[PDB]
């Protein structure tokens, strides 16, 4: 099985690291990309029990394996914190409204 499965997208740990790394660089630099300004704070309204400290930040992870650069973000997000630690991988797919479910 894939390291991470979001909806029908299969992601490896390196895929996640790659998206995480792109998101983190933008974060430490105070910059963003896309009409929705990624990365931005992940509010965790769904109450996921992450083991790393908050605040959390979400950055899109794309089904093409490409690093997000401002297009349509799709449903998948990697969540990380200012210590550059991976909090988790989440997706809108399978959820209702603006809610999220953790990828499996």
């Amino acid at each position: 099985a894939c390291d991470y499965t979001c909806g029908s997208n299969c992601y490896s740990s390196s895929d996640v690291s790659t998206a995480q790394a792109a998101g983190y660089k933008l974060h430490e630099d105070g910059e963003t990309v896309g009409s929705n300004s990624y990365p931005h704070e992940f509010r965790n309204w769904n109450g996921f029990d992450f083991s790393v400290s908050s605040p959390y930040y979400e950055y899109p992870i794309l089904s093409s394996g490409d690093v997000y650069s401002g297009g349509s973000p799709g449903a998948d997000r990697v969540v990380f914190n200012e210590n550059n630690q991976l909090a988790g991988v989440i997706t809108h797919t399978g959820a209702s409204g603006n809610n999220f479910v953790e990828c499996t």
